[PDB]
DNA sequence: CCGACGTCGCATCAGC
DNA sequence: GCTGATGCGA
DNA sequence: GTCGG
């Protein structure tokens, strides 16, 4: 419908983030693309688009040029710019952000082939990113996520039967494919007021599900994993997996949040204000008359939170908005 | 006109 | 060596 | 770049 326009805007968004280092303009272009992607008519003028929340003057001007000519002069130029297109491209490697990519490109390093010739100039994280460059840009079909979940719930339970683990993200909401796996972990010995994460990571490296580590501390693990290769069949791609340990009395707040979607969370947080509650990723708190937040309220399920705000429990499946 | 635009854990850097 | 800033991804 | 106090 408006694929032309939203690829244009998404492409422009990337140059802002990666080359210009203008994070807010990146987010403006993305938000403009989203609204346009949802617009159920083929757009005829920038004026038509400007009416949508997140489309201003400059993007209207650009939509008009694209409609009249089928291209954007600035984008054509940017796209053919040797420096910018390389900087933009290197940020596709996980761990190479806009600043490292600018440095690489300053000293001549432009391509994966170049990154490969200069491993010693990469931190740990960036090497992993480079190694799994193709695998990381693949999506993960739901089927494989169920298999991955099977493994993670098994090996958690097998470390200590009292752990609670939940695979969140769009997967929890029923999505047909995911970008990564987001695992939220908790245990009744850990509240707000030991080795609980290391032990679980250890078990998953021990049965060869976890294959690499990006980062790991007391509360959050970022790394890589892979389903076991079925007899003589082709090996599965390597996948991104995060695991976070969350205090028991903040866990359901964490699950609700990390399940999303972003839009859904936005609605609920708003609805929660007008009902006198502040909900962050951690806690739900009451708001006194002058706007001052009281003690985090006890939460023992996702549902407890909905109750607090006089809303009816909605399944992850329908938390689309 | 002009500031907000999310916030934070971890790894690694810059400064002392 | 320690502490805070910054880059990064989410 | 867009919005809104
Ligand atoms: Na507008
Ligand atoms: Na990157």
């Amino acid at each position: 419908l408006n694929g032309g326009i939203t690829d244009m805007l998404t492409e422009l968004a990337n140059f802002e983030k990666n080359v210009s280092q203008a994070i807010h303009k990146y987010n403006a272009y993305r938000k403009a693309a989203s609204v346009i992607a949802k617009y159920p008519h083929k757009i005829k003028s920038g004026a038509e688009a400007k009416k949508l929340p997140g489309v201003g003057t400059k993007i209207a001007e650009k939509i008009d040029e694209f409609l009249a000519t089928g291209k954007l002069r600035k984008l054509e130029k940017i796209r053919q710019d040797d420096t910018s297109s390389s900087i933009n491209f290197l940020t596709r490697v996980s761990g190479i952000g806009p600043s490292a990519a600018r440095k690489f490109v300053d000293e001549g390093i432009k391509t994966l082939e170049d990154l490969r010739k200069n491993e010693d100039k990469l931190n740990h994280h960036q090497r992993i990113g480079l190694k799994y460059f193709g695998d990381f840009e693949k999506r993960i079909p739901r089927e494989e996520m169920l298999q991955m979940q099977d493994i993670v719930l098994n090996e958690v339970k097998k470390v200590d039967s009292e752990y609670i683990a939940t695979v969140c993200g769009s997967f929890r909401r029923g999505a047909e494919s995911s970008g990564d796996m987001d695992v939220l972990l908790t245990h009744p010995s850990f509240t707000s007021e030991p080795k609980l994460l290391h032990q679980v990571v250890e078990q998953l490296q021990k049965v060869h599900f976890i294959t690499d580590t990006l980062s790991k501390g007391e509360t959050k693990f970022m790394g890589v994993c892979q389903l076991p290769s079925k007899n003589d069949e082709k090996e599965y791609p390597h996948r991104r997996i995060d695991i976070r340990l969350i205090p028991k009395d903040q866990y359901y707040c964490g699950v609700l949040y990390f399940t999303g979607s972003d839009i859904f969370n936005k609605n609920m947080r708003a609805h929660a204000l007008e009902k006198g509650f502040t909900i962050n990723e951690y806690t739900i708190r009451p708001l006194g008359v002058t706007g001052v937040a009281g003690e985090p309220l006890p939460v023992d399920s996702e549902k407890d939170i909905f109750d607090y705000i006089q809303w009816k429990y909605r399944e992850p499946k329908d938390r689309s908005e």
